[PDB]
């Protein structure tokens, strides 16, 4: 019996400021605006990425800029969100699909991959009656290559070895695109991160449903 | 004389609600979320789509759930939702600017296909003074074929035998790739959709017009 | 010390109306839907595009209407909006995501370019209340190559002659298929606009504070 649609005139505010607060990651994080991104975070914040695994919001954004200092090139496209709110117990679940878009080069061959998902911003409104989110973590559902020059068939030999069915089997269907091309670049993968094929699903949204009661929650799986 | 831009401050509200209504297709029809997608419409809201013809949104959705089921694999990426507002009759037309992304697999090679579209939701608000959408169509805008492996020649010819122009020509231009991935998969296409270069967008623009002004419509060509 | 998120009810439903504006360009100039996209800015607004460089709001909608009849395909997916309120001087700025997805043809084989960028819009609240832009410049971020019909490899030989390295290399980073691809079409190209590149970034951000702060600007460089 969450607000989601319609609603009072408070109710759509508070779906309004949560709404803006997801989408701070595709506008502030790819410009590395990184104070307006803190904002969008309690202190005490915890994100899980596929390329960091567990942090919390000072380490994601430390290592986020040691990252694109090092020429790591992600951007986010925001793809349609929309806010559960719980107005009893000030809390709600920002939901903002998006395609992580992410630069790479092989054997002098630039691509991207592509990977589309739900980020999931858990959220409250804090002592100063501030919308905040406390956890992120993200449903990982699809993904591809992507060519970026023209796709001749000697260029995309090359890129073929990088692919190969046994690498990409190496991850959860999902991010498989995503992790391979990640994992050649140098960072450690977390492959316990939620899809719409594995288990972790389940346990995502069970997480999901405790916390709009108002409850603590813990993602750190 | 549409209310669109700046307003006053309940046509913006107004304006808000329509908007993540429709924004609703993205996020709750690709996550399952079926009574979250309900509300969206009013009991006996009228939907079209290429592979489902006219549905009502009950039909529609249980059609949905069987496809899915299935196998059936559609996403939405929403890319820009505007409303045009009228406060005098409590009729407000949503423009929805989408992708709809199906993955596909052909002779074993997986692909997408991704169509640019217009979600248009025809919309009034009810006896509660909440929006809902009374009928749902599509403005189909322009089709690609998206490869999601690396596209090595040999995959690339197998898949060009069913993408064949005798094959695309059989589809209004603004779907012809979706249509002919969704036909294979064995699914009927409704012809009779609106796109950027047929005459259905007059008939499309001229029952928008009489939705604005209180009057009633119908879609059912 | 901008509002951005959160803030009073005030400065939500104003960065509500902000964002919508932005978003205008993506919904209204796709659609052709010019009284719509003309209300979007002040009377003489200015405007910077790749192919049509500086230009009035007016001379804008007529070359672009020009361009249209002549073939022109250029569509918008909004890919994450947010603003930058200073409620002091009641100016304010959109950043407003977006993909340029131009579609061409090449020897009989169609494509896109897409083009991943911010649209930036300098705003204000005129003397009725009202939020327009006066200034719209973009910056460019990156590009690439998409295929429309599968991509065998006759078809990408013709392709690669185009869009040679030599030929890309003569525009700035971030925008370079999509210059080659309109250049080829007849279209001049700007090639002193803002990339995350170049030192016009720099430029950019110093005149987006300077309107935060109430000054007047002039982005013609
Ligand atoms: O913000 N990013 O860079 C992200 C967020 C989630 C991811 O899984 C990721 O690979 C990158
Ligand atoms: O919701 N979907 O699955 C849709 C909506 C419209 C379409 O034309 C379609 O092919 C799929
Ligand atoms: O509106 N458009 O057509 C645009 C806007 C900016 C561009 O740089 C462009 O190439 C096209
Ligand atoms: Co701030
Ligand atoms: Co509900
Ligand atoms: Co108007
Ligand atoms: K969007």
């Amino acid at each position: 019996l969450y607000s989601h649609l319609n609603g009072t005139n408070e109710e759509v505010l508070d779906r309004m400021k949560v709404a803006e607060l997801c989408k701070g990651w595709s506008v502030y994080r790819d410009a590395s605006e990184w104070a307006n991104f803190k904002e969008m975070f309690t202190p005490d914040a915890n994100i899980w990425t596929t390329w960091s695994g567990a942090q919390t919001i000072d380490s994601f954004i430390q290592i986020s800029k040691d990252g694109k200092d090092k020429g790591a090139f992600i951007m986010h496209r925001e793809c349609g969100t929309l806010v559960d709110l719980n107005p009893k117990t000030q809390r709600a679940i920002g939901k903002m699909k998006t395609t992580i878009t992410q630069r790479f080069e092989y054997e002098g061959v630039p691509f991207d991959i592509d990977c589309d998902n739900y980020f999931i911003f858990f959220c409250l409104k804090d002592s100063n009656g501030d919308w905040k989110a406390r956890w992120y973590k993200v449903f990982y559902v699809k993904d591809k290559f992507v060519p970026v020059g023209v796709p001749t068939a000697e260029n995309m030999e090359k890129l073929a070895k990088l692919f190969s069915k046994e690498n990409l089997e190496q991850y959860p269907w999902g991010y498989q695109y995503l992790a391979v091309a990640q994992a050649n670049l140098g960072y450690p993968i977390d492959k316990k991160l939620p899809t719409w094929k594995n288990e972790l699903y389940h346990t995502m949204y069970d997480a999901m449903k405790e916390w709009m009661e108002g409850k603590e929650i813990d993602l750190h799986w």
